[PDB]
């Protein structure tokens, strides 16, 4: 499924994103917008064999099984495949235990080189919420 904008806002709000761990909806969006395109079907293999997964992009190495990512971790507890789905409960439940590990937002790579620091309000403006 490829979300709308305000589509996925909502989506993000409605399971309980909407500043969670302290990230206003925009830094979420903004998120999902560079890595994925909001498409939950989006898929790219890392350098290390590991892959990522979803609108957020969540990585084998750590996060989900695949079945092909060698000494990896399942820390969500849920195969990779849950990622892709047009239902977003199993990304955003992992994204929760991605950015309550350490190092916030800045686990996403293109969250830390793409919204962090920008005016990411811009990305729900308009938006029925
Ligand atoms: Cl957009
Ligand atoms: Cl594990
Ligand atoms: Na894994």
């Amino acid at each position: 499924k490829v979300f709308g904008r305000c589509e996925l806002a909502a989506a993000m709000k409605r399971h309980g994103l909407d500043n969670y761990r302290g990230y206003s909806l925009g830094n979420w969006v903004c998120a999902a917008k560079f890595e994925s395109n909001f498409n939950t079907q989006a898929t790219n293999r890392n350098t290390d064999g590991s892959t990522d997964y979803g609108i957020l992009q969540i990585n084998s190495r750590w996060w989900c099984n695949d079945g092909r990512t060698p000494g990896s971790r399942n820390l969500c507890n849920i195969p990779c495949s849950a990622l892709l789905s047009s239902d977003i409960t199993a990304s955003v439940n992992c994204a929760k235990k991605i950015v309550s590990d350490g190092n916030g937002m800045n686990a996403w790579v293109a969250w830390r080189n793409r919204c962090k620091g920008t005016d990411v309000q811009a990305w729900i403006r308009g938006c029925r919420l």
